[PDB]
């Protein structure tokens, strides 16, 4: 880890936990510093208010409190913190695309984009809309990281991951490895194995920053639509679109997705020789399968073969309903795995989630 920084009291509480993995922290901090501290298309107070709205969707009083204080510090109009009905017309148009990015990103059509542009009064640029979509998705994915790892506010970095015993000098798992073995050596029931996996399945003060609370991943009126990843990948399509509209953060989103996907110590909770590229691909692909994205020649039977019953319910909670994550749930999966590796899954998860959300919104922009 980056232990001298972590144990120092001079840094953010969420940043400390992330310090366990320095290769991801490098890349995460670049985007954090670009979005919230560098000259960009939107004023510095508007960026902190977009982040409140985004984090309010999951009732995250950690991130709403940070950006509330930073909004005020950076010279934001304090009326705006009384509620969303007090912010400019430009910023309320954004809370229809925000609830979708958070909860049901597949529903983002071209009409949502059109609404945000071309009107007479204070309409959004592409330069600015792109930056706001990266802020909204960044704060949704930090919001799932905060509840997943248990990050407590400032006034014990977490109640789930104990850092002070974790810092220092000191079975069935083998089964999982064996299974990983058999996969490495190796057509119409491929699409219908994805279909089964896919359908398988308070706090008064921050309701005022959202349009429609209780909008949720779940229908409550009765499975996303199936989407071929090759139609609109990150590598080919979506990276080019962010590159042309917002040059600085296109490169830093690519390096950070690739940093969290690539990240391995080649270990499996006290075993050193494995290549676990197979396990991490499953975690990444399952979370894309929750957000409706099928990969064209990936065997989705591999998922519940490698991922426990309790890792699945944990991953799906943290990705979709991040509040109502409990410590019982965090402990109840991968019981013999090290605390740093649970954080690792939170990394893969947030980044997979973000990519899915971003890809649907960029799909809506190119179709316009």
């Amino acid at each position: 880890g980056l232990e001298a920084l972590m144990s120092s009291g001079r840094v953010d509480n969420l940043a400390v936990v992330m310090g366990l993995h320095p290769d991801y922290f490098t890349s995460f901090w670049r985007l954090h510093y670009l979005l919230l501290h560098t000259d960009g298309p939107l004023a510095s107070s508007w960026r902190h208010y977009i982040a409140i709205m985004a984090a309010a969707r999951h009732q995250c009083s950690y991130l709403v409190g940070s950006h509330m204080a930073e909004f005020l510090q950076t010279g934001g109009d304090p009326e705006w913190l009384l509620g969303l009905h007090r912010a400019p017309e430009k910023l309320r148009k954004l809370s229809e695309i925000n609830k979708l990015l958070a909860h049901r990103p597949w529903l983002i059509t071209k009409e949502h984009i059109q609404a945000l542009l071309k009107t007479g009064e204070h309409t959004w640029s592409l330069a600015e809309l792109i930056q706001a979509l990266v802020l909204l998705t960044h704060c949704h994915s930090l919001s799932s990281f905060v509840f997943g790892c248990g990050i407590l506010p400032e006034g014990s970095p977490a109640p789930q991951a104990p850092t002070p015993p974790s810092e220092q000098s000191s079975r069935d798992v083998e089964a999982l490895m064996e299974r990983m073995q058999q996969l490495q050596e190796s057509q119409e029931e491929m699409e219908s194995r994805f279909e089964l996996e896919k359908s398988e399945s308070p706090h008064p003060d921050m309701l005022c920053f959202v349009e429609d609370p209780t909008f949720g991943y779940e229908d409550f009126t009765r499975a996303p639509p199936t989407f071929r990843a090759q139609d609109y990948t990150w590598e080919d399509h979506g990276y080019s679109l962010i590159q042309r509209l917002y040059p600085e953060g296109g490169q830093l989103l690519d390096e950070k997705f690739q940093a969290a996907y690539s990240l391995t110590y080649n270990t499996i909770a006290m075993h050193s020789g494995v290549d676990t590229s197979v396990l991490r691909r499953a975690i990444w692909n399952y979370i894309h399968c929750v957000f409706g994205i099928r990969y064209d020649d990936y065997d989705y039977g591999e998922v519940n073969q490698l991922l426990e019953r309790n890792l699945k319910v944990y991953i799906k909670t943290v990705a979709c309903y991040p509040e109502k994550t409990t410590r019982r749930m965090y402990n109840l999966f991968w019981r013999h795995f090290r605390h740093s590796e649970k954080v690792h899954v939170n990394l893969l998860l947030l980044e997979a989630r973000m990519q899915a959300a971003l890809l649907y919104a960029l799909r809506a922009i190119t179709r316009y």
